[PDB]
């Protein structure tokens, strides 16, 4: 809560493998290396589309060198659970989130 509402131009990273109950405080802890385009006003979680979260997410980083900092970890773990990090863009992310609804 320093920049927003959203719009990290293209520095999205997709996040896959993650715990079924995790949140941005864990994105920011897994990437204590890293900025994000605000801190939390670039993170989103994915949702099975009807009434639950999933082990998947997407995060507008605070530069593409933040994206690269997240790629350093691209098959690590945080929890008893894996954290694959794909390099993404807002143009994909706006599709993949916005399909649990209108």
């Amino acid at each position: 809560m320093m920049l927003g509402p959203e719009g990290g131009e293209g520095f999205v990273v997709k996040l896959r493998g993650l715990p079924w109950s995790c949140s941005v405080e864990d994105v920011q802890n897994f990437l204590s290396d890293c900025t994000i385009h605000d801190g939390a006003a670039g993170v989103h979680f994915i949702y099975t589309r009807e009434g639950r979260q999933s082990g998947e997410a997407f995060v507008e980083l605070g530069s593409e060198d933040d994206v690269k900092m997240a790629l350093k970890k691209d098959r690590e773990s945080m929890g008893h659970r894996y954290i694959e990090v794909f390099k993404s863009h807002r143009t994909e992310m706006d599709w993949v989130l916005k399909h649990s609804g209108p």
